[PDB]
């Protein structure tokens, strides 16, 4: 969008850093610069005085739709997420409408996400042949479980707001026309909170739940390497170009 | 065409294992056990195997252990890390009961479609043992630790409606589409993009499952503490004549 | 009662109260010592098949008093009663009524089972005054409830209810009506009467698979407790609860 | 069992089962108004402090299999039933389908196992629900489940059942039969004249415009009979095929 | 103190009654009845009263009929008939017990604010009686009639979430909430525009009520006849005696 | 004309209200005109389904304009969508407040877009509820619920009107328009007479209070339109603030 460097919008609001993902054309699908541009503002908001909360939101009609240069984007996206899970303030997502692969990871690292009530999420990777990103294989369990990250993964099926809410993937849910108004009063509440105390917990429940994110994420790097190569994932990427349903054969 | 209680057929890409021991409500003992595995390696090495399904025939999935500690302990173990390390999905379709080693037989599944009246319950404690083939391991990454102490120390059955609800497992049915519904996943997932499911599998199972070995060695060590003990005695006893334990915690 | 702990056999269940009623049994480094003794105390005793954990008065635990200075000393006895609780190879139970707040929420959930009160909650309130989890509670929630309803507990300060924290499997038992007590009785009768040493192995098997991060996490709490008592936030927020006003918090 | 219906006492039960296992208790007229007979009996017989209704083999019933005579005599069942001054009780496994839904609703406490289902299959074939659904279901369900069931014929899963206030009573796992048994023992030892007294009170704040649906219900089905739409969906059952429903 | 087993106080725009034998858990007789009834129809022609507020002193809200069977019957009936066709709105605040005629007395009301403890039973056929005030007729168009039916043959508790999620009540609560969200519901609906809510009540009463005065008349021709029934006599000696009844249907 | 745009899709009338720049508030000659399109769908024999939706951010946002005939027209409009021998299906997204709500709930099926909502809005400027709404909803929802929503003028989200029975079908994600297309095409091509008992019978065993309610409905509103409170109501409804009422 106009004003956005690498699709990426950037705004302070008293003591909030907005960062607004910014490619509505494309459903806020990412790119590398547009992960390594919106991880510097992460990173940044840590030395920044005035800042002490982010609201990391999409512009258009999704969230985030997800990657598109697969070593590049796998290692740019992991990074993201990392940056939002260290950084010792609040960051919360307001999701709206779509937040698909690693749109949906990037919600999920966040420490407190507020869906509209047409909101869900997605790992739609293994409808083109590919494999869950961003660490999502290490955040989804420990917020849903096992079983259920594995049926997102393996089934590709899209997850409510409110089902989101139910399994506890998500903090909170709004409902009616109320996403707005219950989005600007968690954000005012929590910018206006002890900023400290919020960091400190952070730093005790990353150590409590993140353990295995590095170590997961570089097996999805490899694994996402390994899969551009197959067959699968040209008919996958053919299939989906074409609105045509894919003929897997598990090669 | 069984052979050591376990049934095994292809069906196109599909891997049928049946536990084929509906005379004893599929209760496994060590050479059935070990049997299993080997098919869970046969599926590795088979170039034409895209999924596996595991079933057992008749009214139940798995009713565990009938009741060699260590040899069983050892075999239920390998089942279990066979099955998770093995980069093709395995669907565990659940009918009936899912007792002792066979809950953690379900759940060591990548997904598990459950039958309305099938449960899934430790039963262990019934007898003065302890869970075992990695339970403990997998219900917490599951359900939470405060359903899996519940689940372990009550040895309470938990139904597919409630197990479905808790995270336990991916996939209830209802009314008589139990076969539909299944089928219908078995169908979707074999015609499936089987490598991107294999490296899926390899990156939840480092995300979930670091304790899995570490939390066996302990249960069969248990195990082996416990068949030991005058509560087990009193435990098997209590089994056998139809009756409450009097348990006193030696 | 020794440093606001009853104590009392009862068969073979070892019945430990929290006896500070007259602070909602809000608790010191004194307290927290003497309950963590009273703890491992049940793994010599050969009488003692279940520790029952219940608090007198109106509320379970209203967590740390918020006087004697002692921050390092009172998050180190916190962290021990957590880690005793875990690590006894006997069954644990928490029949919570009322209030379990702060470290009061850390202590029932450490327990084995917990049996609530249908007008029993859990809350992490330490923010209110500026301060963060403690008693490992960091690392015990995520695997009761996952990580986003963690947060949330840590980052509002909202009370769950005791039907809330059943959905969420906080806790394992429910009770609702005037059953509260008849069902404690039940779940203790029961487990007392079950195969402790069976109970004592799946313990540790549980342990090992859910607890790796205890004693990293309660370090984290602990140096994060003591760099948090020293901040503008934690002074206007023990001002503002003083004062029983609204905080102004500053990040600082 | 003559006419599809076997009766039995046990102890202080009337056990009333629907016995067509081979055609899934698919009900006739003979059939429905044997059952019609037993029910009332009931009454008089002072050994019987509560009827238990159930179907054998795989359904609890499929519904209807002379259109006049089996609407009237499904109307009389449902009537018997929900008149008679002594609990029923249905144990419903597996399908209640058609005229088998209406037959567990009117019941005073439904048991129903975890692959049990509800259904109005009704407009599958071109017609509508008969017994007196469409007065039963609205006060246990509300009218927009209703209509939902009436008008897409959707099974209703017995939990679902249970959520919504279809049915009394859910069971889980293998204890549908000890629930069942359990149900049946304690309201067959409690105290009949204030169950008798409990369901007047209840039929009188429920029940004011049962037989009046139930006519119009009646009506209704014979006026379907003759449509296109009921030839289509008969013959396209039969031969295992979607329908072609043209709405005349 | 109070007459007849009742207190009666004005809170603002609040007429507050209270059942007040907490010594009885609130158990009602014939003149606490009528009393009950006087004191409702008061707030008729009281332009000073907006909303009437009902508790009850004690443990208990209130646990029904003190075990003069048709004078009780047709007063609990008229008490039920003053509150539903009082053009005021009517809260229950219920905590504890709200049993037998203390069930239908809250659920006659026009919003129930449920404590986290409380709960409704129709408790009648434990002691070989039928339910009353009404109870017949409400409970059915709150939670259905499988549910009505079910709360009456077994005489089990509904506990107040139970009771929310089906429906029966319009507010629950939890933690230690309940007396500031009574107070909250209180101010609001006191302060609103009351004769608003008194024509939406009576509105509401046309559509849901029409069966209230004849199911009231079979529910006292029941009670007169259960009272002369050896299951009756039965019911209470046993309830007195703390054990369990042998009920013959006679 | 008169904010209702009409038009013919195969099976299916589609029914729009169409001013969208009031959120669909209607009015007397909107409402007679509502009435007018609903009733010749009767006659209409390519018409086998009515979808009825609104243009713009909200369904229907409900009712200067004359008390006695809006509310008359209202009345009809309800009374003409349920009598209708045709199933009627709202599409539901945003508000359905005040008689927007009784508009969606007079249907036969109501597939509710997910952050869509059910308001009775009317007690917030000092009015009652009406369209029949009183009626309605308590053969939905129960009396608890209704008194509430009556009472606190609360939104109820399509999610928790769909927990509560209120309506047959929720959606969810992007699926709304999906779902609904899906439900009008099964609904159009199913047996359309079979439909058109079936409501009758339903209408018979939940609507005999309708009429009569309708009619204490249209002349309390007609009292309360002369009160303090309404006054006080729709000034502070007008300015964006806070009533103030009295009682009065």
């Amino acid at each position: 969008g106009p004003g956005s460097m690498n699709g990426i919008s950037v705004e302070h609001d008293g003591a909030v850093l907005r960062i607004r993902l910014d490619r509505p054309e494309k459903l806020n699908a990412v790119d590398t610069p547009m992960l390594e541009e919106l991880s510097v503002h992460i990173r940044d908001a840590e030395a920044d005085e005035s800042v002490r909360a982010v609201l990391l939101t999409g512009a258009g009609r999704a969230f985030c739709s997800g990657g598109d240069d697969t070593a590049g984007a796998a290692d740019a996206a992991n990074r993201v997420v990392r940056a939002i899970t260290s950084l010792p303030k609040p960051v919360i997502a307001g999701v709206h409408g779509a937040a698909v692969g690693f749109g949906c990871s990037l919600a999920l690292a966040c420490d407190l996400v507020v869906a509209a009530p047409a909101s869900y999420f997605q790992l739609a990777f293994t409808r083109v042949g590919l494999m869950p990103d961003g660490g999502a294989s290490a955040l989804l369990p420990l917020l849903i479980g096992r079983a259920r990250t594995s049926r997102m993964a393996m089934t590709a099926e899209k997850i409510s707001a409110a089902t989101a809410f139910e399994w506890g993937m998500i903090s909170h849910i709004t409902s009616a026309d109320e996403y707005e108004s219950v989005l600007t009063d968690v954000l005012r509440s929590v910018s206006g909170g002890p900023t400290l105390a919020f960091g400190w917990t952070k730093r005790a429940l990353a150590a409590a739940t993140l353990a295995e994110l590095e170590p997961v994420q570089a097996i999805e790097a490899e694994g996402q390497l390994a899969l551009v190569e197959t067959a699968d994932f040209r008919e996958g990427a053919r299939a989906f170009r074409e609105r045509r349903t894919p003929n897997f054969r598990g090669h």
